[PDB]
């Protein structure tokens, strides 16, 4: 019979043709999204792996079923390389290494600390936010995060393009919210991590600090480390950390303040509270195949090969951005301090859906994004560009240069249409029928493809 | 660096870990009712560059573009999935995206109900899983009993199957709005058609998670939920043999066209359903495991599995019967499932030292409270899996061979029992005593010899 030792190949061939697609799109593409990244073979051999198979429900000495040894090993060994990873010592902080994605390891942090109803404070969505830090329409709450508990967004300063610290002060004060979050999706600066613990010391509530996109860089030393002014940082462990997909839960632990009066120790309560909410409350059996694969890229991040990797990544969205300024583009935030380079198209009579439907067509995966006072919500008016995604693929300033050379004739392709046609829909239906655009989209996509297929892609060749 | 280094060469540390627990999964008896040894062609899916893609949204209506491929991949995933519980697309949907089981209930909790809303289901110590909603005598344990309001039903101590006759009676007092038809440790199959009659009475919706029982329901040797159930969740990695992910399948197109007005009521669950997995809960959908998923689908849809899974359930049975005809008292009677659930008490031992026991000589099984029991540390009884060592072409014969070790085994922990006080010293004799030991480390060799020989999935040393 089966002995279910047959390879994909052989075994599900309709399965094994959609893996090598898949696989040619991403080498032949320019991938330029700041979520996005090309993991390693080390850890993706890690993450199909024999683990997958094994229920070690609960954590390592405490587990539900037995026969976790070698699992408890591999558990324990994925935090002291990830404690190891953010510079952090095992006396003052841990980690929670379970969470499946970084959606639930927010989640799972709001129900460790918070009640129900209790009030979250977040960058709002359009201002470049999350929706795990909160977010509701005029008619109904969308996110999961806004149903359960009580969230205000705070917002940028239009005209700076920065967070208002000024104004996150003064809602706090009215709102009371017993936790602020410090993360971003669409922000090219850094965050006054300094201030927003002066905001929540203050308003008397927790700093939770989302560090999904900036998690590779503030392990490499690249930026300042948000550990320093947060007591929980969350982050996902495949964004520029170039791991798996999987999350992380920093948490403080020890004495928190031996108050003088008394002259007793006070603990922090974060460690039982953080863990039950990961298991047995929100989620269930852990991914042992993902903890893994996400300690051998926390390995990765520990080597000075990877400190180099995102000294280079901050360099590639600076080129990038001084690019893209010296062609009559506006940056939003003037320039980047990170990875991302925030565009405005309104000052060069386009918009973000025009531009990304265009880019696309061309093997160029970039994301529209909302700037501010972009007046239509439907199509907003703004791009946003990640270098880490190429960057792992060695690319330099000089190719960067060259990838805007290319995404800048796709914008005049974008804005010539749009003189020759009315609402998106019409844009989008022009792009595919019209015979000479068709070809002129047809040529700019050749020169793209023949462009990134020479340089390498990470992980394995046919899958 | 180029980042195409085998894990091999590139991190040493963690290959030998892998291989470590490769050897432990292929020299052990696995006998969890959960536990199975997943395939070689799904965890190459599961290992691979879908990883690399950030698929926000569904299918056609992505949040970023260039997903032409990935698209193909989650419809594929969903007409396998339709396919694999023989559901007509008409009358049916599903959604992949799920990260694991655990979530995909939260997910049917957000999508229908409101917070603080009723919610009924097995009680956990009577086999329920603590998404059905569990609290203790001083706080909430599950995040559904957090969000939601949860009260147990629960099983008749006599008969050992679960009491419809009492739910039926608590469901028009406490007017829940969602009962759960799932078990973890339950032998015997569901009155989903009694369940269905005590929601339609008490204006409720009935989830039906088939976690454990997804392999059987896929190849049609047990009864199906989606005869009597109109949500059903599972998880991809229980009898599935799958990837570990989580599924969601739903109702849709037209319920009853009422006769009075004459208009067609709709199903209003796919839109909520999808709305509550993303943008609500979720994020990134792992496109890695839904290929993975997928591939495990086709493999369920195929002869071959129904046979392992007709294999399976007298693979349960044989165990049983070989149990019975020992001494061992099995709660519920039998088993027409996958899983015995067994009764130590009757043989003076409990489950915490007959677990313990077993584990040192290879053979991992879980412990479970007997209905009635109190015990809690201590709880007299313990479940079996086939599932697990079915999957490494075990038989009847195999199985009978499995329960002799399994008996040396409880044989050692009621000895141990009577040269030592509390528990917590048992644990400690079986390492300390030179006699106890050796016994056992004979044991374990036999068993270990005994099941390296069968063949395990996947690969030979990841």
């Amino acid at each position: 019979g089966w002995t279910g030792q047959e390879s994909l190949s052989d075994s599900d061939p309709e399965m094994w043709e959609l893996l090598q697609r898949e696989k040619d799109r991403q080498c032949r593409g320019l991938e330029l999204i700041a979520s996005e990244n090309f993991c390693s073979r080390a850890a993706l051999e890690a993450l199909g792996s024999c683990l997958n198979n094994k229920y070690s429900e609960g954590y390592p000495g405490k587990r539900y079923y037995g026969g976790a040894e070698v699992v408890d090993e591999i558990e324990l060994l994925c935090q002291r390389r990830a404690l190891e990873a953010f510079d952090l010592d095992p006396a003052q902080w841990g980690v929670n290494v379970q969470p499946y994605s970084g959606s639930p390891a927010n989640l799972a942090v709001y129900t460790a600390l918070l009640q129900p109803h209790d009030r979250i404070m977040g960058l709002d969505l359009p201002d470049g936010g999350h929706l795990t830090h909160g977010y509701m329409s005029d008619v109904k709450r969308i996110s999961a995060t806004s149903i359960f508990f009580e969230s205000m967004p705070y917002k940028l300063n239009p005209k700076t393009g920065l967070i208002d610290y000024n104004q996150l002060a003064l809602t706090a004060r009215l709102f009371r919210p017993r936790l602020i979050i410090a993360g971003t999706s669409a922000y090219a600066r850094l965050i006054d991590y300094a201030r927003m613990r002066e905001v929540c010391d203050e308003v008397k509530a927790h700093l939770l600090a989302d560090m999904a996109h900036i998690s590779g860089l503030v392990a490499a030393k690249v930026i300042p480390s948000p550990f320093k002014h947060a007591d929980i940082v969350t982050t996902t462990t495949h964004k520029t950390l170039r791991g798996a997909r999987s999350g992380l839960i920093f948490y403080r632990k020890g004495v928190k303040a031996v108050d003088p009066k008394t002259g007793r120790e006070i603990p922090y309560t974060f460690e039982d509270r953080i863990n039950f909410a990961v298991f047995p409350s929100l989620q269930g059996g852990p991914h042992n195949h993902a903890i893994a694969a996400v300690a051998v890229a926390l390995k990765q991040a520990c080597t000075p090969m990877f400190r180099e990797y995102s000294l280079q990544v901050l360099k590639n969205a600076r080129a990038m951005a001084d690019a893209l300024l010296e062609r009559g583009y506006s940056l939003v935030s003037g320039g980047t301090d990170n990875h991302l380079v925030l565009v405005d198209l309104r000052p060069k009579g386009l918009d973000g859906a025009r531009a990304e439907r265009v880019l696309e067509l061309v093997s160029i995966t970039a994301n529209k994004n909302t700037c501010p006072g972009d007046r239509s919500a439907i199509t907003p008016g703004g791009l946003r560009l990640g270098a880490p995604a190429l960057t792992s693929r060695q690319f330099r300033e000089d190719d960067f240069r060259r990838v805007v050379d290319f995404i800048d004739e796709g914008v005049n392709i974008g804005l010539e249409v749009k003189s020759k046609t009315a609402k998106l829909q019409d844009f989008k239906s022009f792009l595919l029928k019209d015979s000479e655009t068709s070809q002129r989209l047809a040529n700019l996509r050749q020169r793209v493809e023949q462009f990134a297929r020479a340089f390498p892609m990470p992980g394995f060749d046919e899958h």
